[PDB]
């Protein structure tokens, strides 16, 4: 039923925020992470995540970086490979005010605006305090792993990601039937490829992302 794929969709979305921010807050306690920054050696901070990641690749962030107000101390270099502009990073960190919630983030890129949900995690101190705060984004443009994760997770045929008429991402193959352009355009819930609609909530909230899943009668 529509109400129930809709809710195993956002359950299965919920979940991978969740992996994230486990460990992100886990890590924001790490003294290695803690004191390895306090250094402030921008280029010993590298190892770190690469050893947090090392043992856990599957479930990391697409991007990290450490913020000490509109300063950036340290950034993993990720936000490069997304045409991210180091000036836009400085400009998230005001975006994603408190801690603790998840933000649904647009920023310019070398195209298109690419879509981020991101999450902030302060860094205190052994018993001193606020160090800095890390930061860290899953970049919704092309995530084929993480819709993929979706549509299997819910079994679905096929799953499009997208920003109002805009795909974001999608598990079409291209020698389906159905078209990625008549997916989006679609009406939703009614045919020989039913296509349902699932607008996502980020922290209970409601947002403008849109998964459009497709089922055969």
């Amino acid at each position: 039923t529509s109400v129930q794929t809709s809710s195993l969709i956002q359950s299965l979305f919920d979940f991978r925020l969740a992996a994230l921010r486990i460990h992100q807050d886990s890590t924001a306690k790490n003294a290695s992470l803690i004191n390895a920054l306090v250094s402030r050696d921008s280029s010993r901070l590298d190892e770190f995540f690469s050893s947090v990641d090392e043992l856990e690749l599957s479930n990391a962030p697409d991007l990290r970086f450490i913020s000490s107000h509109d300063n950036i101390l340290w950034d993993d270099g990720n936000a490069s490979f997304y045409g991210i502009a180091q000036q836009e990073l400085n400009k998230l960190i005001r975006r994603v005010a408190i801690s603790g919630n998840w933000h649904l983030v647009q920023t310019p890129s070398e195209g298109k605006s690419v879509h981020i949900l991101m999450r902030r995690s302060s860094l205190i101190e052994a018993g001193g305090q606020v160090v800095g705060y890390l930061y860290v984004g899953i970049v919704l443009n092309d995530n084929f792993a993480l819709l993929e994760n979706i549509r299997s997770g819910s079994n679905s045929e096929n799953l499009v990601l997208a920003v109002d008429t805009t795909p974001l991402v999608s598990t079409l193959k291209g020698n389906e039937p159905y078209s990625l352009d008549y997916v989006v355009h679609s009406a939703k819930d009614a045919d020989s490829f039913i296509v349902g609609q699932t607008f996502l909530e980020v922290e209970s909230v409601p947002t403008y992302l849109c998964v459009y899943s497709i089922q055969t009668n």
